[PDB]
């Protein structure tokens, strides 16, 4: 039977099932006045699937420069073609090679660059923000979005939407590191995954993709999605409430100290977006500060609400193309504030 909505996390995460069913407001806003993630699955089911593929991208964009990060040491790749990235998402033999001849994982930094989406991608632009779930909340001039409506006594959000595209983790080793580290946004935020590649040459990476999602603390409901569904998963999330973001900032000035960095007492290791917390430093955060946080799997289609001042990191489980809108929502407001 279709219906409604569902639960992950043991209850602590709503799961909305159809993303333009147009009473999802009075489940969404219960639980987003008390500071919580959503997900919102099926939105890959509304979109023109044919703009949203890699090979597309390539084809149409691939002249442009642009630099890459190397996820597993942070070294920057610069002013190569946007091509060299693309034509290496899911065929491994084509990627970029480090020192040691192993095919890199990169992420595609700033692209496109600054506010640059709808001028240079116009379709790209209609097909997402048309289909975007809770539209009073995420519409650029929807009801409950107070971003064109505040002083400049709020820090405003830049127009969006941004993209982010970066190869999948592979190794054990690899577990230890994120795609995007640890930060937080003043803004509210909803990331739709629109694409997940799964790659050949080394096809057959499925095993050490299910230690990652257990060891990274997955519930047994996110864990039936792939074994009962055949579901494609994006990303593994860590999204931690906005309330414990000072608890996370003692934690990692402490884990900072005992690996000898040479910090001031008050600089903030979430704004520096220098740390991935690992399953050590998670057991650690819950045991000895009391801060447990929400493990979400983010597969094809699914849409992560990330609220403002929620510090959150992302892992990459497959090659994945992901497009963010930042809004401002009345529940949250407060996080946007320039005085006291
Ligand atoms: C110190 S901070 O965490 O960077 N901060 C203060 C601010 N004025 O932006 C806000 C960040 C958004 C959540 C509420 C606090
Ligand atoms: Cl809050
Ligand atoms: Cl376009
Ligand atoms: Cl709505
Ligand atoms: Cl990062
Ligand atoms: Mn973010």
């Amino acid at each position: 039977s279709m219906t409604s909505h569902s639960w992950l996390c043991d209850g602590r995460l709503l799961c909305l099932h159809d993303p333009s069913n147009k009473n999802n407001w009075k489940i969404f806003r219960e639980c987003w006045k008390q500071g919580q993630p959503v997900l919102v699955s099926g939105v890959h089911k509304k979109l023109k699937s044919e703009l949203w593929k890699p090979e597309a991208f390539s084809q149409e964009f691939g002249d442009q420069d642009v630099d890459l990060v190397n996820c597993r040491n942070c070294a920057i790749i610069s002013d190569v073609k946007v091509r060299d990235f693309w034509d290496g998402f899911e065929i491994i033999c084509k990627r970029l090679r480090s020192e040691d001849g192993q095919p890199m994982v990169l992420k595609l930094k700033d692209w496109p660059p600054g506010e640059d989406f709808r001028d240079m991608m116009p379709t790209r632009f209609e097909d997402l923000m048309e289909n975007l779930p809770l539209p009073e909340y995420t519409k650029r001039d929807g009801r409950l979005n107070l971003a064109s409506r505040l002083p400049s006594y709020f820090v405003r959000p830049d127009l969006g939407p941004k993209m982010y595209n970066a190869y999948g983790l592979i190794t054990a080793e690899d577990r230890r590191v994120g795609t995007t580290n640890l930060h937080l946004d003043v803004s509210d935020a909803v990331n739709v995954m629109v694409y997940v590649g799964i790659p050949i040459g080394e096809g057959a990476h499925d095993e050490e993709v299910l230690k990652t999602i257990d060891e990274g603390d997955a519930d047994e409901v996110t864990k039936e999605r792939i074994h009962d569904h055949k579901e494609k998963p994006g990303a593994l999330w860590h999204i931690y409430a906005a309330k414990d973001a000072e608890k996370i900032r003692e934690l990692l000035r402490k884990v900072g100290e005992e690996q000898g960095q040479e910090n001031p007492p008050d600089h903030d290791p979430i704004h520096d977006q220098s740390w991935y917390l690992d399953q050590t430093l998670r057991k650690r955060l819950y045991e000895e500060y009391g801060v447990q946080g929400w493990a979400i799997v983010q597969f094809l289609g699914d849409a992560v609400f990330i609220p403002a001042g929620a510090p959150h990191q992302v892992h990459n489980l497959y090659s994945c193309i992901k497009v963010a809108e930042d809004f401002v929502s009345p529940e949250h407001v407060k996080h946007c504030f320039r005085l006291t």
